[PDB]
């Protein structure tokens, strides 16, 4: 009943059981994934999180937690597809759990710039961020076919799907990501 569902991508898998859970690393007392979720909730009413470890911890802030299908597909696309299979509604705005400064015009600018394409993603002036992406429902069967073919490459898929980059180069540093606990330590 709203137009775009926001989605925090907190990562797959768990060949990572027993490793750092990056989305739960805290920045000024608040888990990174919640900084992303809170920024998406500024701009969208309905926001969910895709998480495959520590689900109970993710569930404690009261948002729906969506787990990957047993297919165990690789990479960020697998989370996107699991969310589309488990949520209704025609558009999704995905964002990884490690980019806590995303701006309040993310959804609005991606939508303004979509120009009829079924997918658009953020370019920050230096690089594409193809997991920060506004995706139409119609992508679901193409994603399923691509992952069932054993493919994983995110940019390749976005290109095959007819998407384009949207220029956010004027948003200084809104798209910086925390790659490691070492980097997080610097942003405190
Ligand atoms: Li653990």
């Amino acid at each position: 009943m709203t137009t775009i569902t926001g989605v925090v991508l907190a990562g797959g898998k768990a060949r990572r059981m027993g490793l750092v859970d990056k989305g739960l690393l805290e920045l000024n007392g608040k888990p990174l994934w919640q900084h992303v979720a809170d920024a998406l909730m500024t701009q969208l009413s309905h926001v969910v999180v895709n998480a495959n470890r520590h689900q109970e911890i993710y569930q404690a802030s009261g948002l729906k937690v969506i787990e990957d299908s047993l297919a165990d597909y690789p990479g960020p696309l697998a989370g996107m597809l699991s969310v589309m299979q488990q949520e209704a509604g025609e558009w999704f705005l995905f964002c990884p759990c490690d980019t806590p400064y995303i701006p309040p015009d993310l959804a609005a600018r991606l939508n303004h710039q979509r120009k009829d394409a079924p997918v658009v993603w953020v370019h920050d002036g230096e690089r594409d961020h193809p997991t920060i992406a506004l995706v139409n429902r119609a992508i679901e069967p193409l994603l399923l076919e691509y992952l069932q073919a054993g493919e994983r490459r995110v940019m390749v898929f976005m290109r095959l799907a007819g998407g384009h980059a949207v220029d956010f180069s004027d948003h200084k540093d809104a798209f910086v990501n925390v790659n490691t606990p070492e980097e997080l330590a610097r942003w405190q």
